């Protein structure tokens, strides 16, 4: 079947769209080549639609059947429950897209009678009708990038049901997202990990092999490769858990009416097309992708003769570390792996390549690198090319962003030279000038939404990354070259200039005393001649972030404070 069919009606914008970074002194202080930074818009929506529309031919085999059997048995060990109305409403992001039925996320979170009554009606309808397709809206995502000299990306398409239904999805399936992926694939489930824990996983996988070989598998348009049969198989796995009857009913109904497919409408209410693949904007997008990617990949390893594979799966993102069988053998085996995945309906975008140096292996755009700590010992940490984070940071400096990305990048990538020298310096300067340092901000991390104050950063970073995160130095040539290159490409000041600026930002923060001074002392210890001795923060001991990433369920309409 075709992933999508289209009526010919346009994919229309909801709000005003801008294609290019504004010319503005605030953003200009971060990067000067504003023409290189663009935002995807509906203008490219039809082009994306064409790319993601194709025929899926799926042929499963005995390798696939055997993995699925194991997975269903593992799922039977899980016990899960419905979430209450209250619980589901409190997981709704404050800026979640409003309902067509006359209420918004504000009303959901405050449990207003109108909203709660509506959701109760949607739930009742799910239990009573297991067949009528649920309408979805399709929109072009507005996301910011830098041009790639290798021109502009087409907008990603988001397909999602009404706010009333999204709350119901949580009641039916949220508890499952918290328990099922771990039960089925254990340590291979990537969304349960902080950046430091992802680093540890990868280092351990690498070190376990006598002769390690790694690859990342880039599926071409993963959501589009997900078949109706894949989605009903996902249902079978969710329902292998021990659940109340009401949960079985709601999950079957959501599967048949929403997850397996349905009609898409544009923002104008015109019928736009029909989907027969993964919806990009449902609660189960990440969990579903993770499980389905895992079954297909583990099965493909077996068919391909990939030896002792250790996999890290984050939605559609897949890394496999295994025992090298020799250079030529690895290349042949990776081709066999790709052929198997293709039969399973997961053909590659860029073909995988055997990699023999862990620093160069990317998982979710990120890689492990190494630096030195305060006492000169080697310390590993997670990093990534800073181009997109910095381009988005510039945009978000000058355009209202109710859910920003920069605060998530600072938190996730706190130990990195670029988040510290560039992002922290820039934003503490902006926030002090606006006098909004103490205000809580919503931000994305792993596709889920969180809320913290910039003044919370030292405690958060210590808790997630350790005190060393304020003291790393002597980064690798790969990392230094990459960062310097990205800054030059963007027309951003070089790292040395950020250090000049940071001395002033640090001084300003310290002059304020209190929590702001703690930020100056801890976050900018790298920018002072005589380093202060940094000691554990009392604040950090009051934080339990152990399931902070798990609760995000790998992304979606999910919010945590």
């Amino acid at each position: 079947s075709m992933s999508y069919s289209w009526t010919g009606a346009l994919i229309t914008p909801c709000s005003p769209e801008e294609e290019k970074l504004p010319i503005n002194p605030l953003s200009n202080s971060l990067l000067r080549y504003h023409n290189k930074v663009y935002c995807t818009t509906t203008k490219s929506a039809s082009l994306r639609a064409k790319k993601v529309t194709f025929d899926r031919m799926q042929v499963l085999d005995s390798y696939y059947d055997s993995v699925l059997k194991d997975i269903k048995l593992a799922a039977s060990k899980v016990t899960a429950r419905l979430l209450t109305m209250e619980e589901a409403c409190q997981l709704t992001p404050p800026h979640s897209a409003r309902s067509k039925y006359g209420f918004g996320a504000k009303e959901v979170r405050s449990l207003s009678g109108r909203a709660v009554n509506h959701i109760k009606s949607v739930w009742k309808d799910l239990l009573e009708d297991s067949e009528t397709p649920i309408p979805t809206t399709i929109m072009a995502k507005n996301e910011v990038f830098c041009v790639d000299p290798t021109g502009k990306k087409a907008a990603r398409l988001i397909v999602y049901p009404d706010l009333g239904v999204r709350v119901c999805e949580k009641m039916a399936l949220y508890d499952i997202t918290q328990k099922l992926p771990q039960a089925v694939m254990g340590a291979s489930y990537g969304f349960q990990y902080s950046p430091a824990q992802r680093v540890e996983f990868l280092l351990k996988a690498w070190a376990e092999k006598k002769d390690p070989m790694g690859f990342s598998y880039d599926t071409r348009c993963f959501d589009s490769t997900v078949t109706e049969r894949d989605i009903r198989t996902e249902e079978s796995i969710y329902r292998a858990c021990s659940l109340p009857e009401e949960a079985h009913t709601a999950i079957h109904s959501l599967t048949e009416r929403l997850y397996v497919g349905g009609p898409m409408f544009n923002s104008k209410g015109q019928t736009c097309g029909y989907r027969r693949c993964r919806a990009s904007g449902v609660l189960t997008t990440s969990m579903g992708n993770t499980i389905t990617c895992y079954v297909k990949a583990l099965a493909a390893c077996k068919a391909a003769g990939i030896i002792a594979p250790t996999m890290l799966v984050c939605g559609d993102d897949l890394v496999v570390i295994s025992e090298s069988q020799g250079t030529e053998e690895d290349e042949r085996n990776l081709r066999a792996f790709t052929e198997a995945m293709t039969r399973y309906s997961a053909p590659p975008g860029d073909p995988p390549r055997p990699e023999y140096d862990l620093e160069l292996i990317t998982s979710c755009s990120s890689n492990v690198s190494v630096a030195l700590g305060p006492q000169g010992r080697r310390r590993y940490y997670l990093t990534r090319d800073p181009t997109t984070p910095i381009a988005r940071a510039a945009w978000e400096t000058v355009r209202h962003s109710p859910v920003n990305s920069w605060l998530g990048n600072i938190i996730q990538y706190a130990p990195t030279i670029w988040a510290r020298m560039v992002l922290m310096t820039h934003f503490f300067s902006i926030l002090m000038a606006q006098d909004t340092l103490d205000q809580n901000l919503n931000f994305e991390m792993y596709g889920a939404v969180y809320s913290v104050s910039p003044l919370d950063l030292p405690a958060i970073i210590e808790r997630l990354h350790g005190l060393d995160a304020f003291s790393l130095h002597t980064y690798t040539p790969h990392e230094l070259t990459r960062v310097a290159s990205a800054l030059r490409k963007l027309g951003a000041p070089p790292l040395r200039a950020w250090k000049s600026r940071a001395r002033a930002v640090r001084a300003s923060l310290i002059s304020r005393g209190g929590r702001a001074a703690v930020c100056g002392r801890y976050l900018f210890n790298w920018a002072v001649k005589t380093k202060l001795k940094l000691t554990p923060l009392p604040e950090a001991r009051l934080l339990d972030l152990s399931s902070w990433f798990t609760v995000g369920a790998g992304g979606g309409d999910i919010y945590h404070s």
